[PDB]
């Protein structure tokens, strides 16, 4: 066995100045960050939330996990456990391992072992992992507002920006403004570990940022990419493993794995790593691949959030996504229109960059509505996509979330088209066809000067 660690990803240390604005903070370590893919920030000394909870009260039920690398595994995903005797059966599980007391066995071990493991086929160890446990249910390792009596340890902490259930809600977030509870990128999600517990090779849903703290326990072990090297490792992992690149039916069915950083290494991606400790951040960049394993027991919590840098990147993925035929959780366009209809209550800055990826929106919307014209498409209705269930405003073709504008046919009741797909909806000629739109040019330019006149506002 010969593992070779990847360099180090960079830690930051802010002043409490520097920390009062996590906003403000992820955008001046961007240029740095960008670079390794994922960063690690320790919070001033005496910024210290308090973590209590009843070990009896709060129950589960575990991911069983097959330690083989390569071997093909379903992102979405036995018996029930609380989380003293799941923590009962972790520690006796790593000290029985080990024959060690759980404390003393060094992190440089467990990682080498954890990389032997995985690559030896007479090895067949199994693990359980306390996995995308909702907050809605189990509730936030964070204070919250309850209607129980809080203390005021935990009064000082309810408003903080770091109190990951206020990241997500707040002005500098453009993901708060969306109405539909798309429950998988404003909840938070809580992560109960074990030794060799793990998470695959995966960039987040639409390529937004996400934000994880390790509330206590042992350490968290990360390896990350940056966003630039995403195609290269990707190309990496279809010549290896052809197998998970096959098309999928829906979202729960995303197929991921377990590789080895030296393989991508040899194949020049550059990996960086890092140990997260109890008390610490990890921020993941948009399009950064991550992967990594539980040294021990320890509890975690994540949310996915989205700046006004990653709006440009956000077009990209729903491009990206309609040339792969990959489900989307939510319109892009949907959420550019809904700010712009509230463009008096925005933030300056929020509105002053969503102007520009609207304007880019509406010049593609046009040249898109040419086409279709020269294509025989004649007759046309004003139709409200935000009404329809996502799952009955899919192309056919494509699986896009249309919002815009898409095509219907008489012959084919409920079923519709992108714009890029007219010739896939069905054998009619286009003159029985009709363009069903959500508004007109001339509604589209008055919304994009309310975004203009309040981003002038000084
Ligand atoms: O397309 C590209 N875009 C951008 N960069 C490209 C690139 N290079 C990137 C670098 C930076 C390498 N450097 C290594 C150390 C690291 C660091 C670790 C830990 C702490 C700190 Cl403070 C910093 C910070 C990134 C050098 N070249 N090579 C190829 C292609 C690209
Ligand atoms: O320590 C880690 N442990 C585990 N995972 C990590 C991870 N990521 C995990 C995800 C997936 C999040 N998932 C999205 C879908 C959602 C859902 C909604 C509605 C129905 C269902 Cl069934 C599921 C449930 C949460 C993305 N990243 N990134 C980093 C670290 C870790
Ligand atoms: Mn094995
Ligand atoms: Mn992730
Ligand atoms: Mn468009
Ligand atoms: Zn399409
Ligand atoms: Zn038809």
């Amino acid at each position: 066995s010969m593992f070779l660690p990847p360099p180090e990803c960079p830690v930051f240390e802010p002043s409490w100045e520097e920390f009062a604005d996590p906003f403000a903070f992820i955008h001046k370590i961007r240029p740095i960050a960008e670079q390794t893919g994922i960063c690690k920030v320790r919070p001033p000394p005496d910024w210290q939330p308090p973590f209590a909870c009843d070990v009896d009260k709060l129950h589960f039920t575990p991911r069983i996990q097959r330690l083989n690398e390569l071997e093909a595994q379903t992102r979405v995903k036995a018996r029930d456990y609380t989380l003293r005797t799941f923590g009962e059966m972790a520690d006796a599980f790593k000290s029985d391992y080990f024959n060690m007391p759980v404390h003393m066995v060094p992190t440089e071990l467990v990682e080498k072992e954890f990389w032997r493991l995985v690559s030896t086929i007479e090895e067949d160890v199994t693990v359980e992992y306390g996995a995308d446990i909702a907050s809605k249910e189990f509730g936030s390792g964070f204070p919250v507002r309850d209607g129980i009596k809080l203390s005021p340890e935990e009064e000082e902490y309810l408003d903080s920006g770091w109190n990951l259930n206020n990241m997500p809600v707040m002005e500098q977030s453009v993901l708060a403004h969306i109405t539909a509870d798309i429950c998988g990128m404003k909840l938070p999600w809580l992560y109960v570990g074990m030794c060799f517990s793990s998470f695959c090779w995966h960039i987040e849903d639409h390529w937004s940022y996400s934000i994880n703290y390790l509330h206590w326990g042992e350490p968290k072990t990360w390896y990350g990419v940056p966003g630039y090297a995403a195609e290269q490792l990707e190309n990496v992992m279809k010549k290896l493993a052809p197998e998970l690149f096959v098309s999928q039916p829906d979202l729960l069915h995303q197929l991921v794995t377990i590789m080895n950083p030296n393989t991508l290494m040899t194949h020049e991606v550059p990996v960086y790593r890092t140990n997260q400790c109890a008390g610490e951040f990890v921020i993941t960049f948009p399009r950064a691949y991550h992967s990594g394993f539980n040294q021990g027991f320890n509890f975690a919590e994540a949310v996915n959030f989205c700046t006004v840098d990653w709006l440009p990147l956000g077009r990209q993925c729903v491009e990206h996504y309609r040339l792969l035929h990959r489900y989307c959780v939510f319109s892009h366009d949907e959420m550019i229109c809904k700010m712009a209809s509230k463009a008096d209550v925005l933030d300056v800055v929020v509105a002053s960059t969503v102007q520009k990826d609207m304007a880019i929106m509406i010049e593609d919307e046009k040249a898109l509505r040419e086409t279709v014209r020269k294509l025989g498409v004649i007759d046309s209705e004003r139709m409200d996509f935000e009404l329809l269930p996502d799952d009955e405003r899919q192309c056919v073709k494509c699986k896009t979330t249309c919002f815009m504008s898409a095509i219907s046919c008489s012959c084919k009741p409920g079923l519709l088209v992108c714009l890029h797909h007219v010739k896939e909806l069905c054998s009619c000629p286009p003159y029985k066809y009709k363009l069903r739109y959500r508004y007109t040019l001339d509604d589209l330019y008055p919304m994009m000067n309310a975004l203009k006149l309040r981003a002038e506002s000084y």
